[PDB]
């Protein structure tokens, strides 16, 4: 029942050669495992998010984020991504987000606790 | 089990009068609800995100993010925001984040599709 | 005298069609023009910045920022955009930025004063 | 002639106890040095920027920008702050910035170029 359900749901591939996959519910919901390509990570790891179920329908984008703390089994890199961003879909449908990586950090070094940056999904490569 | 996982469960509000209310599971998971005093929006907001829920035990602080989209049975503001950020425990407990707002829009405007902001959170006002 | 002195002083394009001319200094200056092809802009607008004028010699890139404040004799859009990045020599060299884009706000709006986004610079198209 | 021209050019403090001196220029210019309390820094370091030198007069703030590059005799940190915010007047005189701070990196490392935050700057302390 959810718009871009459909459009949204699947597996993705960014600028890095990461790999995100995820399930839209007909509510909002995201659910998924993400495989960075890069930094301290191996493996997969648990994501979730909320998409807008009920876009616009004027050509504008869905408006979707989701979030990735790096543990798992495997590591534990004591950070967590949060991609904010918009689906646009059709033949080359993409996700374009831009994402915040926080650090724990001590309260000394909380200024230089977040990286930003911005990563383009698409559904080949 | 989670390290913060009881730190972390309650109620929380920012410095516009926001209300973030929040489930940390033992695992990483983050569920709730979000009620914002600003922008286009009434009434509480579903909430998903992760946490680590093993942070390091040498004063850190302990990274999660969460993300709301802005749809509920009242309005739509096709939008969604993820918050990133870290914990830091004690009697003046605190969550600071920083929080990218991503609205739909056309291929056109994409380039304004993004806000960036920050929020603190503490467990009192 | 600047390593990259030579490298970055020209003409640049980015991804939206908007033009940056800048002028490297020996000592770390970058002064010119730039001309938005989106937004409320039109014509050329002053623009500063620094430039690390002794970079690593290890293939690390350039770092580099400069501001824009959005008024001169045409407009005054009420703003600010400040680009940070890495400037990348050779024969693809590229300037990538990320930018924070502020508005003069009432305090109740300030919480949405600042849009995020990035920009690539070439020296074609 | 610039309508805070006199009520931006000062000292400035920020909440890690970092000095920004600053010059605001008829026109828009902003001259100036830096001395940061944290990080690889010591000393003074150039600042130059810019700022809306005829705002709203409905109570709304002033939009500004400045860049650092972390270069001068003593230390090379081979990279640059950019910070955008606004200036808003009055007895608690204040400039409310978010800044990018990107490092020199190889391109394999440009994904982790970028550190954001955010800085309030006052008159005292």
């Amino acid at each position: 029942m959810g718009r871009d359900e459909a459009g949204i749901t699947g597996t993705w591939y960014n600028q890095l050669g990461s790999t995100f996959i995820v399930t839209a519910g007909a509510d909002g919901a995201l659910t998924g495992t993400y495989e960075s390509a890069v930094g301290n990570a191996e493996s997969r790891y648990v994501l979730t998010g909320r998409y807008d179920s009920a876009p616009a329908t004027d050509g504008s984008g869905t408006a979707l984020g989701w979030t990735v703390a790096w543990k798992n089994n495997y590591r534990n890199a004591h950070s967590a991504t949060t991609w904010s961003g918009q689906y646009v879909g059709g033949a080359e449908a993409r996700i374009n987000t831009q994402w915040l990586l926080t650090s724990g950090t001590t309260e000394a070094n909380a200024w230089a606790s977040t990286l930003v940056g911005h990563d383009t999904f698409t559904k080949v490569k």
